[PDB]
């Protein structure tokens, strides 16, 4: 097992990184940013180092102060979470290039899935569907980006090939919006990405959004961990997220499951991963695939009793898989609600001091934060602060643990979006379940 | 059926029983002391009355106050929770002759199985193996009380029938020490349960306390959900709980499981209930039966599945079991850490006002508490404010859950036992296994 790791991140997501080295008895380093001193994964690590100030650019991002932080602590391996370094095939390179284990997948893995392009170039390669867009990078002739257009059919999207959180995408109506539509995109994923590549999609009317958990060790073995669906979603972005889909039959599981388990064994992932689609009249089209830990991988642990963090550092040690495709089995149901410091109806983001704080408990309530009573949310990050996850035997019963543990969940000084899930929840067409990406921007 | 019920306790059970009522579409009636008007279910509850002062003589244990407010409010039924009034024949057959719902077993059954030397009796009668002891109550006659503990040979240990969280309870090494004793526990069981009435049983050396958890719909359908070792103890009082028991062999779970099912059948018991036993040298002597839910029932509810709450509500609305025994699977381990406003290491109680609090999270962390920054724990109630239950796929992870959570859990104002918490975890012999039900008291020196 490995000895030492950085947590190359922040929030809930190193909280929940350290957790897991603690019971595995790995020592823990915190590198953070100079606004990022009081998070509580910082005050619960072995050890910390700060690695610049408060801008993401100068610390999160700062790929020798974080691989510097690994050799001055002598850690063997740098766990980069979600977000941040996590997708970039340039850092996982440079850390295995200075003697660190990097906890993913391998560079050229990152640079063939990672980016959005180039994934969908390997997944029609592969024989796996994919939505019908510009297959390649889209250029400066307009005349060429309306033929394009015309080919797919409208509406269409236009997407960042190094697009994360829903930021550097564009939905085209027609020819008169289309120029502006690529030229604004291209400049939102430059300033986000420093990559100003986009491609084009064609845009999907109906379609949910459900994605199958792989976990691969490298050395030719994978298994799917069921499917999540996260079709709630403001901006491109997920809002709330279960595990199994509902209306996704054991048949059709194991379908798409074993399709994602295969390409991972023909590409050689290694670790663990996410296969998205789109599902729209019984098929599913791939879109992308993160090569990296899910923000929403709790609803998948509580639906399959694996803990998906783990997993991936027995296999960054070089330990093949554990489980058996066979040994993987679906018991209830488990919904997720992202908590977000910003305005539940105008949606501007809300930093500051949390003045009051309780977490929801009892059976079946996981609670996923680093937040507390004095605690300062910074402005320089992404608004998500926390995540309510409820189990259930069942998909009612889940619902009902949710409904009432988001009465219980208390947050004052700042302003959230506990309300807006309140409503989620309340909603009939969520009940019924099944509701396409639309929906909540429809609604509200 | 059930559409609306009294929660006739307080502190972290009472909420516990709020949030099963929640989920269930359930309405609620908190009912509370003077001192409790800032309890959280208080104020998560539909309704709310307050049924006395501060004292709980005065208030949790006041029987017409808690009936008028089932009355007034329109109840169905009543919560009686544990401690209290929850193994009180009067009070449950008074909850019946009113018109309402008890959750809770028949009051025959509590008066058969809720009174310690009943118990023995009727578990003996049905060839359940107890421990050796008087068989009945203590007399005056210390010639014959002498003479009881020569047939079952010192040390002895004088036990209260009416006693409950390990008060009312002697040991004996001799002769010399036998009728104060006696006359202590008789007085401390009188002033404590009202009830002066004590046995004598023979004190086991090297046992652990491994305990069956039961349900039974008094319909003739009744099964065991594995068991619970609670072999911690200070002052002959759980501190850690864990479920599945180390060393329970399948075959001796099912002989010692099925003997529980059976005597519940026999009883016509009703609702959930905990049969518990002392077990040395591979044997099982019965000790006592809880006839009420368990402080410690989240170990088996994350080891299972099952709701035990849920499952009171339930059997109390008329419903037959909602599992059958094939149907009950044991996944994982999980261990639960009682928190108790007292000092770490004299244990004297510590109420007063929490300024800063921060509870544990994470996969497999369960916390069962009311507290909150600016609560006050009041001076006049049991020490324990708060349950941390880990779950993991194995003990050796549900241990090392606890480890982390107890890091994380803040609760400054009032001392706690979580420093004691954090030691027992990591205590070497507790990560191994089996230790006996005088291994706490031996590791501080008590
Ligand atoms: N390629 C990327 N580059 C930079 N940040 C990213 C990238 N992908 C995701 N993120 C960020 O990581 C966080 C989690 O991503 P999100 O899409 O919300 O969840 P997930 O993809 O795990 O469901 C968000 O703050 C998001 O903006
Ligand atoms: N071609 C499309 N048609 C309709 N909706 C889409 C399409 N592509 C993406 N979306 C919606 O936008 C969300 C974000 O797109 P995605 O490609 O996953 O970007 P990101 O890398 O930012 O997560 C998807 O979950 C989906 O709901
Ligand atoms: N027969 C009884 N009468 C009054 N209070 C009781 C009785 N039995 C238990 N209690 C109280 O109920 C609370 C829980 O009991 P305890 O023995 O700690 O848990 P359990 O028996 O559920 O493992 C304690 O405060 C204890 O003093
Ligand atoms: N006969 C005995 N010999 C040794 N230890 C005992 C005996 N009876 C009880 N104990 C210890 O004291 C604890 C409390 O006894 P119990 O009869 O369960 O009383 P209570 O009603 O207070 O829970 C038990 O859990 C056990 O560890
Ligand atoms: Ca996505
Ligand atoms: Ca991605
Ligand atoms: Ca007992
Ligand atoms: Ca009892
Ligand atoms: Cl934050
Ligand atoms: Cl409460
Ligand atoms: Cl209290």
């Amino acid at each position: 097992m490995l000895d030492k790791i950085v947590i190359a991140n922040r929030g809930e997501i190193a909280l929940r990184i350290l957790r897991a080295c603690k019971e595995l008895g790995i020592k823990t380093v915190a590198v953070h940013s100079s606004a990022d001193r009081d998070l509580k994964h910082v005050l619960l690590a072995d050890e910390t180092v700060c690695i610049g100030p408060a801008p993401s650019v100068k610390s999160y991002l700062n790929i020798p102060a974080i691989i510097s932080a690994a050799e001055i602590t002598g850690a063997v391996a740098i766990h980069p979470g979600y977000g941040f370094l996590s997708e970039n095939a340039n850092f996982a390179e440079q850390v295995e290039r200075s003697g660190f284990i990097f906890i993913g997948p391998k560079a050229e893995t990152i640079r063939l899935m990672g980016d959005k392009v180039s994934a969908i170039a390997a997944m029609k390669k592969a024989g796996v569907p994919c939505v019908p867009g510009s297959d390649g990078p889209l250029g400066d002739d307009m005349d060429k980006n309306r033929a394009i257009a015309k080919r797919i059919g409208y509406p269409v999207i236009i997407k960042a090939s190094g697009g994360g959180g829903g930021r550097g995408m564009r939905v085209v109506r027609g020819d008169a919006e289309l120029a502006q539509s690529i030229s604004m995109t291209r400049a939102e994923a430059k300033a986000a990405f420093s990559n100003d590549m986009v491609y084009m999609e064609k845009y999907l009317e109906n379609p949910r959004h459900v994605e199958i958990q792989v976990l691969a060790d490298g050395q030719g073995n994978a298994i799917y961990l069921a499917e999540r669906d996260c079709s709630m979603q403001r901006r491109h972005q997920k809002v709330v997220e279960e595990a199994p889909a509902p209306g996704i039959t054991p048949e059709l599981r194991r379908y798409i499951g074993e399709r994602c388990a295969k390409a991972c064994v023909d590409i050689g992932y290694r670790g663990a991963g996410t296969f998205e689609f789109l599902f729209e009249n019984g098929e599913f089209y791939f879109i992308e695939m993160n090569t990296r830990i899910q923000v929403e991988h709790p609803v998948t642990e509580m639906i399959t009793g694996v803990d998906l963090i783990k997993e991936q550092l027995r296999i960054a040690a070089g330990q093949p898989l554990s489980i058996k495709q066979e040994e993987v089995h679906v018991r209830g149901h488990a919904v997720e609600c992202r908590i977000n410091a910003e305005d539940p109806n105008t949606f501007l983001p809300s930093p500051g001091k949390i003045t009051r704080f309780h977490a929801p408990g009892g059976f079946g309530v996981r609670w996923e934060s680093h937040i507390y009573a004095g605690y300062t949310v910074p402005p320089y990050y992404d608004s998500m602060i926390g995540k309510l996850i409820c189990y259930g035997e069942n998909r009612d019963v889940a619902i009902a643990r949710m409904k009432n543990a988001l009465q219980e969940l208390i947050i004052d000084g700042i302003k959230t979006n506990v309300d807006l899930q309140i409503r989620i929840m309340n909603d009939e067409n969520f009940q019924h379940g099944g509701t396409n990406i639309h929906y909540l921007e429809k609604k509200l």
